[PDB]
């Protein structure tokens, strides 16, 4: 690759961002405690230096220093159930199915889409991205691209699988009423027609319907915690036939869910809970296969959309292909290709016993808590977006970070750790690092606002609010040019962790632990298109903030869990709209 590698930004650079970055979120007595701890740390011919040393070495030897420490930290990992949790889901515009051929219409030529985006894959024609918006301009990587279809997410004990690919013929897994069925679109490089996935389509529905041939809804197990789905998965791999429909599952270049009607109004909100949980096994909760990194679902109604297990690629990859999907949806059928004879699809069959239904029913009592824990809004602020932000000298995206602080802020009382994807595809295989948005700028500026008895002049918030912006854009620089901290610290404590499993102080502090809880974890996943992305939080009390911010509106999606007490959407985006009138308030002075 032509692209530089990630760059090792300098120990006491990073110890002393790290310090400062939480000085404002802990008592004056742990912080001190947390100097000293540091000061230890990074000292001359300390065990900092050492590790650093030995993380240069790394980065000489290896492509990108960080990619397995992140990959298996922020993913793998985790023994959270993929739904709401991890795998974010990406709703398209709501659609209209009259009669269930228009449905599988739509999805024989979302399929050709899928088909013909993979050959532009195939044959490396994908033009190169560049960066926009913040340092724009240079080539960035393109691996993710190829984790699109290539990839499944192994359940394991302790730690998951991420298993990267081509099985001949080439398939796609389609669901129907929580039956799996074997699509296969490629014969000899010869690529079904439109015409020919609809009467495909048609009869998978069909067979779908057969009472006598139903099979239990195996796609629920895959929606539950990762040590429980790794468990029931060992169960059922005991037998032969099981073990070869997950293979094909395992193989196929995506699923396509033919979701039965939902039952609620078609709500943007609702369309994206039936995206992100499925509305639980009640829905269509268990048409799904959760370890696929990609799951379309076209449902009856018109919701459709792509569920997305987030391992393999972040979000900006996702949008640009699904854009480009939806794009050549738009973009008129070509010329026919025509199958004589066309075979019917294979329904995957599954060998059950008393154990797997054991295992069903608990999964089935799991994910139903993740439903109705879930407390979900898709918010459109309409009042201005980019546009009136741009005339404020402001980043919007630095801008729209700050709201969100401000809106965290006069809701609970206090800034947390906040976490802000930042990408990093300026470097071989790049993901994204953090941007830690709670900064002390932030605290500032939200005190000013708040704080009624100081009653600071509005023209002096106004500085505030600037500065806070300011703050957030030089980390935001800071971050996606590989300088800031979380990547860096994650590969030192890892690389301690490789020479004795008892970590150093450094990262046992609890200032350290608390760093890490992201109360509040966002997002910007921009569109042209009419779609969102959303997602759960990552933490029992904190909040999930995807925006979209366009010239003229923001589109925010929140969440949070009922479970918590403290949280609320409904309050959190409320919140949102006052801090962004507030703010353009301040601005027009
Ligand atoms: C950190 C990050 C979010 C910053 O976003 P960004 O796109 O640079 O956004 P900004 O708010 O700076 O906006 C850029 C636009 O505002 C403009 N702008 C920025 N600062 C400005 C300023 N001070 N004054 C006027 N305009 C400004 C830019 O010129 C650009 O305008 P354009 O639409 O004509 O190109 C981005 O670099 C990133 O990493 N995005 C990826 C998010 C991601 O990974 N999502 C999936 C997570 S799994």
């Amino acid at each position: 690759s032509g692209l530089p590698k990630l760059p090792v930004p300098p120990l006491q650079q990073t110890l002393a961002t790290y310090l400062q970055c939480m000085r404002h979120l802990v008592s004056e007595e742990q912080f001190r405690k947390s100097q000293a701890i540091v000061q230890q740390f990074g000292a001359p011919g300390g065990l900092g230096e050492t590790l650093q040393q030995k993380l240069l070495e790394r980065q000489e030897k290896t492509a990108n220093w960080v990619s397995e420490y992140w990959l298996n930290d922020m993913y793998l990992n985790n023994r959270l159930a993929l739904p709401v949790n991890s795998s974010p889901a990406v709703i398209f515009a709501r659609q209209h199915f009259p009669g269930t051929d228009d449905q599988l219409r739509f999805a024989a030529s979302l399929i050709s889409g899928v088909l013909s985006y993979k050959a532009l894959l195939d044959s490396h024609s994908i033009p190169t991205d560049c960066a926009k918006g913040q340092l724009s301009g240079q080539p960035l990587c393109m691996k993710q691209y190829y984790g699109l279809f290539s990839s499944y997410r192994l359940p394991g004990h302790t730690q998951d699988t991420l298993v990267a690919q081509m099985p001949e013929p080439e398939h796609v897994i389609v669901a129907c009423c929580n039956q799996f069925f074997v699509l296969d679109v490629v014969i000899n490089f010869r690529r079904l027609s439109e015409g020919d996935l609809f009467t495909q389509l048609r009869k998978i529905v069909k067979m779908a319907s057969n009472a006598a041939a139903r099979l239990p809804p195996i796609g629920l197990l895959t929606s539950d915690g990762r040590s429980e789905w790794a468990e029931a998965r060992t169960v059922l791999v005991k037998d032969s036939t099981n073990r070869d429909s997950l293979d094909m599952i395992e193989r196929c270049i995506c699923l396509v869910c033919l979701d039965a009607p939902g039952g609620v109004e078609l709500s943007d909100t609702h369309r994206a809970l039936q995206l992100l949980h499925g509305g639980g096994y009640s829905k269509n909760g268990a048409n799904r296969w959760y370890d696929k990194s990609l799951q379309f679902v076209v449902g009856r109604d018109g919701t459709c959309g792509v569920v997305c297990e987030h391992s393999p690629f972040d979000g900006i990859v996702l949008v640009q292909c699904t854009e480009h999907l939806l794009k050549h949806m738009t973009q008129p059928e070509l010329v026919r290709s025509p199958m004589v004879p066309l075979p019917a699809p294979r329904r995957l069959r599954w060998k059950c016993s008393p154990e797997i239904q054991g295992h069903l029913a608990s999964s089935a009592e799991k994910l139903q808590r993740i439903v109705k824990n879930l407390d979900f809004i898709v918010y459109k602020f309409d009042n201005y977006g980019k546009t009136f932000i741009k005339k404020q000298k402001c980043s919007p995206d630095a801008f729209i970070q700050v709201a969100l602080q401000l809106a965290f802020y006069r809701l609970h009382r206090r800034l947390v750790p906040t976490y802000e994807s930042a990408s990093i595809r300026r470097f071989q295989e790049g993901r994204v690092d953090n941007i830690r948005s709670a900064t002390p700028e932030a605290l500032a500026f939200v005190r000013a606002v708040t704080d009624h008895k100081a009653a600071v002049p509005a023209s002096e918030k106004l500085l505030l609010l600037k500065d806070a912006i300011r703050a957030q854009t030089a980390y935001t620089v800071m971050a996606i040019t590989g300088m800031a901290i979380d990547n860096h610290l994650l590969a030192l404590r890892e690389l301690a962790r490789a020479m004795c499993a008892a970590l150093p102080e450094m990262f046992m502090d609890e200032t350290y632990l608390m760093s890490n809880r992201f109360v509040l974890s966002t997002s910007q996943v921009p569109t042209t298109t009419e779609m969102f992305c959303c997602y759960g939080p990552v933490v029992p009390n904190g909040y999930g903030a995807c925006y979209n911010p366009q010239p003229e509106t923001i589109l925010f999606c929140i969440s949070s869990f009922h479970s918590c007490a403290a949280t609320s959407s409904s309050k959190f985006a409320k919140a949102v709209e006052e801090s962004l009138i507030d703010m353009r308030d301040l601005c027009s002075l």
